């Protein structure tokens, strides 16, 4: 079984937590609490990997995806500790490590300004999880593999700056992110994402 | 016949806010709006006797309809269109078919109208799970909430409440047994919004 | 006890047409029907009073449960054969169980009725994304409609309306506070579906 | 104001059984409970008028926001907890608030009670495409069933009847218009589970 | 940024229009109006090109599909000359013609005729934003890549018979297109839906 | 047109016949049917196949599955003689036999005892038409290749113990199995599910 994603969040800024609130099939989260994000393989494998993380310790499980290619989930737990514990529990027992995981790549990003009315309501009807955007708002849209690193650029964003999250996918092979709000913040905020990206690209 | 026609609601917006034109274009099953636009809204009973007030509002101008459905009983209908006296053009037609004029309405009666602060994190994170097409609400945010019946006049209150401070639209139904509005934001921010929401059903009384 | 088993709803048809038999079959939850096949449906209160009437229905005869479904307040049922006697004698075993007969029943109420001829352009697509189950309806098209209640007697007009002229069924929703049916096609032809439609309800009275 | 919120449902669970516990975490839109938890569940009207009961029972105790949802005219929740006490506690601060007591609710109308044996293979398979959230009935089986009014009643009849035997919860529906209770299992293991069931809608009025 | 299919639509017909103003997520097609659909690559680039689009003139968005592999959207106005202005905007913005398009190429196309009571339900449950389909009642069915050109098939089927259109599937790497009616008019419409799909395999 | 699957129940067992009651968008299974699963290459050739199986006998049609690879579909009829004929016409007149059918093959198999309530809870809410999982109640999970052969798995499985069938997915490149109860039985049941794909893996 090996380690395709490895994520940790300190701690979940306002938005995002209030977003991976209304994602999550599971526990919910809550703003501060603390995150772990894991993709591996194969995906099946990761039943197995729920089963011993939430006998570690009092972590929660919060989303749990099954693919055939590779199978992630999400932790919570208000305590840094806790999650990190079940995570290093996880990875001993699997015979792998955090820098084990695949290094994140970007692939697509740019910065889109004064969205139109028409564009603004099929970012707001197709599959959105997040908050709405408006027309004269710009947007900051984001691909990353492995997906599950797009939830660092999300808390990075928002905690350095004051946008809009819009949506999150960060289940599958790639991932999106979608932001919006004034040109300054929201390329203020851009380039915090990506920087969060390049830290992790340097491990 | 025409005259079993119920006219439950009958609001007219002269121009739509961002929040709430984005909101409704995101919750209609016509013709999205564009900010700015002028709305027209109306219930009747029986649920699908809006298919003759639809009829005659499109047939009487070049509004486009931007919402129709037939709710369990009533069944409601919006129309868009950037010139204000084509949006009113099309009220007047469907009033003289139907027999009947801007007065002979169900006035707004409010069921519920409250402000909580400090919206603790589970019950924030609980309205956002909640068949939510609006924004996000957050922990030790604000909130504001006013329930009505006819449902279609809580969109009255949506609009002016925004116009007034700049909030967060979390969800506003005016389709269903009540219409429901809640807004979220600053404690000082969402009690300006309050107020403007309560005088928008109170001058219709 | 089985006394209080109101009946709302108990209409049979001799031969499902094709339109309203894969219309059927495709919002029903129970086995789908076959074209020409008789059909029993059934409506009660309290709403969960149905699996005693399916359960004798069931065991009483070769039929096949074609639906079942408990709405919000009400609950109705519809069984399925080739051989129309087969259906009735499950009918005639429900009735003796609950201490009822075929006159015992909720007549039909028609809340609304009308024709509009050359439907808009606007409005036509909008009954199309009206959660239809049914065929699309078009621009210019001449449109049907019949609300009545209980909402499972618009089935009888449905077929027999199908019967008299080549129209398009768009829904024919049976479970509800209100059956709503709702046809389409040619002015003249929709004339002779809804002229059908009408003594359909009009001869249960 | 405080006084015109009406008190439907004040049920209380000493402890979650393991089917009801997976069960309600399953349905619930807030924090899913543990095999063993406290419960409180409260419905109001107007609907949403839950949004004040809510935020004192969060904030006045470390209880989690099970659940939280609006129905068409009504609204829900329910509080979990380890700790009886602690659950208990916010059920009293919320009382003090909206003035009012345990005994000021309005008591279960049992509106439908029955048992049916050995369920047909028609009469279950569609009972299982019944937007079933729960476990899966099957033929040769025997069925309980017990609705009542209002609905957040059914969710103590719930608990104790599975306490009393091993049955299979199929649904347990606590909010709308009317409760739905559906068990199964063997014909003598459901009519145990069904009197548990009978007592526990009877100990409340 | 690559241009993988490119198929503009002169008059929707009325069961065509009728059909994509079911299924889009946006502002509604009308009986007449000009349509214009466009997949491209990457995907995410489709947000670009959306801006664009609707930057060029009064044209409006209806669809917007958003992969990794391909971006796909819709174009609705009832002028056929401000649809296929926006249209050689987007072009002439990422280096592209109307010619540099994926030639399509069809994968499967069949006439069951008298279709039973069973295969019709399955038709007409499974995700269909068409109308119903009837026993005794032939059937054509059609595959393409790129996806997009399928359209084209359906406009040119419903303008040369009197047939019944049961599903159009335009978004994905293949399409698919389903007709229904006496076996006569199933035959011609789709001599001549597989007739307007050799007109773009001739560029 | 080749045959990917190919996979005969003698008798749906009680609680096979109510899931896929459950799941089935056409006619409805019951327990002692017999059923008939098929995958096959095109996939959109399994409309011509479901047309010639349902001319060929009384038999029903409840799923049918279509996509480019390969499509599947399932028949029912009490009587196994009726099944079995339009199984083998439909084999008749794609040239081709039970035996050119792909052999399946396990990817995963394991039994996780003593499952969490947070797991049971994200078991039961993603896309579950079984039954309820508690917590303190082992699993046992099954992936098979191709995904049709899992039926054969679930039905030895039940027929040899006494578990709770959660969910069988059975249509896609590759299947899913998950079952429940006392370690016992789900140990015993699963040693019957894997045994039953042995038994297809010597052909």
């Amino acid at each position: 079984i090996e380690l395709r994603t490895y994520v940790f969040l300190d701690s979940l800024q306002p938005q995002l937590a209030a977003y991976m609130g209304t994602v999550s099939r599971g526990f919910l989260p809550i703003p501060g609490d603390s995150c772990l994000w894991m993709e591996v393989s194969p995906g099946m494998a990761v039943h197995r990997v729920t089963d011993i993380a939430l006998k570690a310790s009092n972590v929660r499980l919060g989303q749990m995806i099954v693919e055939r290619a590779f199978g992630s989930l999400a932790l919570y737990h208000k305590d840094q500790s806790t999650v990190l514990h079940s995570g290093d529990v996880v990875l001993d027992a699997i015979g792998s490590e955090v820098r084990k995981r695949t290094k994140p790549s970007t692939s697509w990003t740019e910065v889109i300004c004064a969205i139109t009315p028409d564009h603004a309501v099929l970012i707001n009807r197709q599959n959105r999880s997040g908050s709405m955007i408006q027309s004269g708002m710009s947007m900051f849209i984001l691909e990353t593999e492995p997906a599950g690193y797009v939830l660092k650029a999300a808390n990075e964003a928002e905690k350095s700056a004051n946008i809009t999250i819009i949506d999150v996918k960060a289940v599958g092979a790639f991932g999106r992110l979608t932001l919006a709000g004034k040109e300054g913040d929201v390329e203020e905020a851009a380039a915090a994402a990506i920087r969060a990206i390049d830290q992790i690209s340097n491990y």
